[PDB]
């Protein structure tokens, strides 16, 4: 019902009952205070309006898919889409002052892979591990995702900027399915409890701000709709990782609903433009693979066959890699061209 916040936590492990089992760094700092894990979201009014970018240093997303200050975003993909890959570019190459993981229902080889990432990782003394294992009951699995929250919204009201990751949704959601069977499953559900965890994150008025980026996974209803809750969706194809193509998010099949609050006119009129390239790219994929693609037949198909290497290029982006927003532009822009 309590757990540990405060800058004290920054490089710790953190098990599901709010007591550290680990370090992958050391600070000067000790500040331990205590907070509820179970806390009132935001009210409207002390809700800031997303209108500044929270910059991934990701070519794609920060393009095409940009994301917001205190925005809400799902990471879709089925097991391997370069997922967790994802999240820690998500970490390395984004500018927030903390970051939050928690690891939900996990293996638990996967939370020492996480650990030994956050080990060697520039970010390490700005990170919290909060995890819960396979081994670990329903319940602790749902308070290992309240605490990272609460753990995280101690950070903002601080005036911080925190990213919060929570991977993932989908064994919150069987852990918080299993919790609802636990007494017999008015006017508490046990199902409720998904919204009331979403809508922690955002950008207070009078505080900092929470991005969170949550991961469901593919092979599901209500994958369906914690896309309906969320502020925009990541999609990562399973098409296009065995193709060699990473990170393997699908642009035409993702949206950042902040997109237009975010970015410039100049920069949205970049990103409409090459989001066309990319449909007429695909509309001549299935041409070609149908056989009816012949050089010098239609001066337009060889104009866009010609785009294919360089647009490909650009979605391309090796994960120690990071692009600050002038050379993503910069790179989006002679693409276009």
């Amino acid at each position: 019902l309590h757990t540990q916040v405060g800058r004290g936590l920054l490089g710790a492990v953190v098990n599901p009952l709010g007591e550290v089992t680990d370090k992958f760094a050391v600070t000067d700092n000790s500040e331990i205070l205590y907070r509820p894990v179970d806390n009132a979201p935001p009210l409207y009014s002390e809700r800031a309006a997303i209108e500044k970018p929270f910059l991934t240093g990701i070519k794609v997303i920060d393009s095409l898919l940009t994301c917001g200050e205190g925005q809400r975003m799902g990471i879709f993909a089925s097991a391997g889409c370069g997922k967790t890959f994802l999240m820690n570019m998500l970490i390395e190459h984004s500018g927030a002052d903390i970051y939050v993981i928690g690891l939900i229902g996990e293996r638990g080889r996967e939370v020492t892979e996480t650990v030994d990432y956050l080990k060697n990782s520039e970010k390490k003394s700005r990170c919290v591990l909060v995890y819960a294992t396979s081994d670990y009951s329903s319940v602790d699995r749902c308070n290992a995702a309240y605490i990272a929250t609460a753990i995280a919204e101690f950070f903002r009201t601080e005036g911080h900027k925190v990213a919060l990751f929570i991977d993932s949704l989908t064994r919150y959601a069987r852990a918080l399915r299993d919790v609802a069977l636990a007494a017999g499953e008015y006017p508490v559900s046990v199902f409720d409890s998904l919204p009331r965890l979403l809508e922690r994150p955002g950008k207070l008025k009078a505080g900092g701000s929470i991005t969170a980026f949550y991961t469901v996974l593919l092979e599901d209803p209500l994958a369906e709709e914690v896309r309906s809750i969320l502020d925009g969706h990541i999609y990562l194809s399973r098409n296009l990782a065995q193709k060699g193509q990473f990170p393997a998010i699908d642009s035409l099949k993702s949206i950042s609903r902040v997109f237009t609050q975010v970015v410039d006119e100049k920069h949205r009129i970049m990103a409409a433009a090459f989001r066309e390239l990319l449909s007429e790219i695909e509309e001549l994929r299935t041409i070609i693979d149908f056989g009816e693609y012949k050089p010098g037949e239609n001066a337009s198909q060889d104009k866009i066959y010609n785009k294919i290497s360089v647009v490909e290029s650009f979605l391309k982006q090796d994960y120690r890699l990071g692009f600050t927003y002038e050379q993503t532009m910069e790179l989006i822009g002679e693409t276009i061209r």
